[PDB]
Order: structure tokens, then sequence, then C-alpha cells
């Protein structure tokens, strides 16, 4: 809403968030970060993956190798590269809208133009607590104490004012006009450079007909048209700009070649073609085993927008994505509502899959089950079931998979999820062999340059992978539904946590160049986790008011963990959540914690590590 942005920008500029808040002044900061990011950052993973996907463990082994921290002047003095390594006018318009209101959050000053800034007193911050009991329990029933939420409490009613500020400028409504009209035009500058950024089968929902051959002149209507086609390696299927496709999905069962491969994509002029699947696009999900936890439902249907079922050589790229629910019966926290996804991949009976990749897809409002962990359940999820056969067709899983450049808002349960097996039993060892890798686990894995915002769970999580590089990812406002008040039903599953971007049993996974802001209060709500797994390294992370700290190391099968060359700027709750876990080497790190906020997180501070040479100061 444009008085919205409009009220923002004006709270912004009394703030001193931004020394030009006019449209233009919004235009010139996209553009300088832009131009910032393609300047400053490594260039690994920029542009089609035939040249790099190969070398993805090549990389991750040379920067483990790393033996000081790159451009630590740069960290030090707050000038480092690391996020996506590209903004969409969305991706950067709700980035700056966030920065706005955390700066409302820690902003010390008396008044805000003629607005007087709230003072919370105890009496206050202690009543929120008594009215809010659902948000402060844990994550076997037990309440965090007040005094340990008492600063998180203060946040969360300082975010509330500025947003009654917002509605309140929003009630006033002549320069608002004027700077709305303005911001108008520049969007759409914007959105024309963004834009500017076998067989060809043409799609359009608003000049196509299903009866035609396909071509750009005569152009298919519907995705069913695109589900029945028998695509072979170099097609492409493309679809119109502008389109809209009600409660249509991307069903495909497709190989491309290393030679040709498939892509699907869009053609024309406007926004990009919208996949509106609505609860639609069903299909059945078993893993036909329990998974590492017997509790986790491992089958049942699943509505996916976009279902890639055993495919391979496939590019998908330049959509918009929404999978909303609210069909008759169902409740937003149900128990059993279906799991939803945007990008659903299976692999199944077609042992390794090769070479899919996902590219600058919106991916929003997937309302998947707010509980379900394992099926193809949030914005993006990638998973492995049993094979009919596997004597016959090999184990299933995956090489070569990138995720790159998507926005995702408002999906639950996960954000971006890649490589959750059937093969789960295999791993639960704390020590992860190579051999478990080489027979049941994934191979050069990336994750990049995407932006991962309210999201229901976790953000971005890596899974059964062998050193998997996940980097310049930025993270907003994770675990939302990671509390009482939306985790209703859980029954006997539990899982009511989340953390920012992390990786779960995989060997010497490598997590750099990342930015996660804002994690919502839960047991967990760090930004950064070496959860289970075998060799994680976290280095040239930023970390900035994650309600539950910077970095955990959970329990005795995280294992080999080192944490360096990061900065995080007033995380709350602890810094550090050393919970249970066997080793930590926690060393050459920039720290900044308010004097009232520990380095150590309470309740989750009695494992083993190392902690030296790192520099904390007090804000
Ligand atoms: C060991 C542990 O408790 N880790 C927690 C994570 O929970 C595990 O996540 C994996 C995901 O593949 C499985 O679901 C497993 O059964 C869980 O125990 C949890 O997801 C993260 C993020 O909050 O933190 C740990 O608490
Ligand atoms: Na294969």
């Amino acid at each position: 809403n444009q008085q919205e942005i409009y009220a923002a920008y004006r709270v912004a500029n009394l703030l001193g968030v931004y020394e030009d808040c006019s449209p233009n002044g919004f235009y010139q900061r996209w553009k300088q970060k832009n131009a910032f990011m393609k300047a400053q950052a490594e260039e690994f993973g920029i542009g089609s993956t035939d040249h790099f996907i190969d070398d993805v463990e090549r990389i991750v082994d040379q920067r483990r190798a790393e033996t000081e921290w790159k451009n630590a002047d740069a960290w030090k003095n707050g000038t480092a590269a690391f996020g996506a390594r590209y903004l969409t006018p969305e991706m950067y318009l709700d980035y700056e809208l966030k920065s706005i209101q955390l700066a409302f959050a820690t902003y010390k000053g008396e008044l805000v133009g003629n607005h007087k800034c709230h003072v919370y007193t105890e009496d206050e911050k202690r009543a929120f607590y008594d009215a809010n009991q659902d948000l402060f329990t844990r994550y076997h029933g037990d309440l965090f104490s007040y005094e340990e939420v008492d600063l998180i409490i203060e946040k969360w009613l300082k975010v509330q004012e500025y947003q009654d500020i917002i509605e309140s400028v929003v009630a006033n409504t002549d320069n608002a006009v004027r700077w709305i009209t303005e911001f108008e035009k520049i969007w759409n500058q914007m959105q024309e450079e963004k834009r500017l950024r076998g067989h060809c089968y043409y799609v359009s929902s608003i000049h196509g007909d299903d009866a035609n051959d396909g071509t750009e002149d005569q152009p298919l209507k519907s995705l069913y048209a695109v589900n029945r086609l028998d695509l072979q390696p170099g097609d492409q299927v493309l679809l119109e700009r502008g389109s809209v496709f009600e409660n249509q999905f991307l069903h495909l069962n497709v190989q491309g070649t290393k030679e040709q491969p498939i892509y699907i994509g869009a053609y024309g002029n406007g926004a990009k073609p919208l996949i509106q699947t609505n609860g639609q696009g069903i299909w059945y999900q078993d893993y036909g085993n329990e998974l590492d936890a017997p509790t986790h439902v491992y089958r049942g249907y699943v509505s996916s927008a976009v279902l890639l079922y055993d495919c391979e050589y496939l590019t998908v790229e330049n959509l918009e994505i929404s999978n909303k629910g609210g069909v008759f019966g169902e409740t937003y926290s149900a128990p059993h509502k279906m799991n939803r996804t945007g990008v659903a991949g299976i692999a199944k009976n077609r042992g390794t899959l090769h070479e899919i990749h996902l590219s600058n897809l919106y991916i929003h409002d997937v309302e998947g089950n707010v509980y379900d962990k394992h099926m193809n359940n949030g914005g993006i999820y990638f998973t492995c079931l049993k094979p009919e056969a596997e004597e016959k067709t090999g184990v299933a899983r995956y090489e070569n998979v990138s995720v790159r450049g998507c926005h995702l808002k408002r999906t639950s349960r996960w954000g971006i999820a890649v490589g959750y097996s059937y093969k789960c039993k295999e791993f639960m060892t704390a020590e992860l062999p190579d051999e478990l890798f080489e027979r049941y686990g994934h191979h050069n894995i990336y994750i990049a340059d995407n932006y991962v915002e309210e999201i229901g769970g976790d953000g971005i999580t890596v899974m059964y992978a062998m050193k998997p590089l996940v980097e310049y990812n930025s993270g907003d406002s994770c675990a939302l539904e990671m509390n009482d008040r939306y985790y209703t039903e859980p029954e006997d599953r539990a899982g009511k946590v989340a953390a920012g971007i992390w990786p779960w049993k995989c060997k010497d996974a490598l997590l750099t160049y990342n930015e996660m802001r804002d994690m919502r209060l839960n047991q967990d709500s760090m930004a950064w986790d070496a959860d289970s797994g075998d060799g994680t390294l976290y280095q040239y992370n930023y970390s900035h008011l994650n309600e539950g700290g910077c970095v955990m190391f959970c329990l005795e099968e995280a294992i080999h963990n080192e944490f360096r060359y990061n900065v995080s700027v007033d995380d709350l709750g602890g810094l550090i959540s050393p919970s249970g876990n066997p080793d930590a080497w926690i060393h050459h790190n920039v720290f900044y914690r308010r004097a009232e906020v520990p380095f150590v997180r309470p309740h989750m501070d009695d494992g083993k590590y190392v902690a030296e040479e790192n520099e904390i100061h007090l804000i």
C-alpha cells in the first residue's frame, strides 16, 4: 500500500535512517546497493550454472582452507559485501521497510517529529508478559523468565508503536500525493531495468488456446496443456508476462541432457507470469519409511504450485508463485492442514537427479501446514523418497542443484529446504564419514542470492549434502509461527523452534556472506545453527537483532564446528548457544552486544566450546 510506503519514508527521514527520503533517494540507494555488491562480492556462482556448478565442492575446500580474515578492514568498518548480490525492486523495498522498523525499535531519541517516543516502564513490559504468555514458552512448554525477554518485549512494543505511527500518518491524508505519484514513476523505471536484466512452447493466459500448436503467434493458454507436453532435451516453455494461471500448477516429470537442458521461463513484457495455485495441484507424497523421528509426518497429499517429480537438466526461472489455502472447513493452524509448496522437488525413481536449477522466482503466500517439517512444505522444498525398486534405479538423491535469486515472503512452514532424504536413518551418528555421502548424500548443492522474509519456520536449510555452499543470502523475520499463538495443535510432532540459515546432517558445509536480521523469538531464533552434522563452518556472515542471538551449536551430533570472521550487531537473548554440543571453535569474530545481553545464552550454555581472539564491544 503506497500510503504506508509514504509514511515509512516520512519516519525514516525523522529517524535519519537515510539522507534522502524522496523516491529518487530510494532509487539511488537501490542502484548504489546493486553496484556495490557487483564491484565488491565474490564472482563465483554469478551467471550460467554450466560455468560453476561442478566446482562448488572445490571452492568450498578453498574457502575452508583460508588462514586469515579476508578483507578484515571492510568487515570491521561496516563496508563489507554480504547478503544477496542483486536486490530486485521488491526485495529492496521490503529490506528498507524492515530497516526503518528496526531503526525505530532501537531509536533512543525523545521525539520522532511531533511523536513523543514512549518509554516502556517495567510495569508495562511485565503487563505485556502476563497478557502474552503464549509467546514466551520454549520447546517443552517452559516459560522464558521475564528478565530473559524484557529487552525483546521493549523491542516488540516499540515495533507496535512504529506500526501505529504508519496507520496514523495513513489516516491523516498534498505532498503525500506528490511523493506517491513520483514513487510510482520510479517503481516503473526500476521494473523496466529489472526486466532488462528443441521446440520453444509459448503459453499466454490472455491470448492463448490449448488447441494451438504453441508458437509465439498461436500460444497455448494453460499450464494443464504444459503438464501434458512430452518435453524433450532442448525444449523451452515460456509463460507470457502479465499471465495469471488461476488455481493452475505445473507438475512435470521431464529430463533434458547436459548438452540440451529444458528451460521454463517468461517472455513478453510486464509482471512475472503468476502461478496462483490457491491450494490445488494435489499430489501424494510418501517417503516410504519413517524419518529420523517417528513423529514426523512422511506421507499424505501435498498442494504444490510447481512440482518437479524426478526431473533432470531443467531450469525454472522468472516466475511468480503463490499457494494460498482458506478452502471450506480449513482453519489456518489446524493440525493436519494440507502441506503446501511453491516449488516441490522430488527424487524417487531415477537414482541421482542432475542439474535442477531454480532462478529468480518470487514465491509468496504459500500457506503450508504450520507444524510439518519434512513433507514438501514451504516456499521451496527438495526431498528424496524411497524408490519403487532401489536395486534397479539407484538411491534417490541430488547432484548439481542450485537455488538462486529467489524471493520468498509469507511461506510456511519452511523458507528454502534442500535435501531431506528417506535415507535419514543412515546418518544417525555424530561423525559422518564421507562414504555416507558417496552412497546416500547430495553433491554440488548451491543456494545463493535469495531473500527469505516473514517465514513461518526456518529461513534456509541444506540437508544430507557433501560440502554445500550457502552464501550471499539475505533473511529477515523467520520463525514467525514458532510459538504457541500459531503452533496451537502440534500433537506429538514437537518441532516448535526455528533458526535462520543452517545445515542439517551435512559434511564440511560452508555458510558464508549471508545476512540474517530479526529472527522471531523461540527456544532457538538465532541467525546461525551448527545443528547435527559434521564440519560446519560459518565465516563472513552478518547478524542483527535476532531474538535468540547469533549462533547455536546443537547437541551431541553437532561435531567439528567452527565460527570465525563473523559480525554480530545487537543480537538479543544471548550471543552463543552451545547447547550440549561436543566442541565449537569460536574465534576471530566481532560482536556488538548490550551490557544486559550475555555472551552465553541462558539454558543453552552447557556445551563444550573454545571462544578466543573475539572482539566483544558493549553498545
Ligand atoms: C538436534 C536438534 O534438536 N536440532 C534442532 C533442529 O531439529 C531437528 O531438525 C531436523 C531437520 O532436518 C529434524 O527435523 C530433526 O528430527 C530435529 O531434531 C531444529 O530444526 C533446529 C532449528 O530450530 O534447531 C535445533 O533445536
Ligand atoms: Na540418475
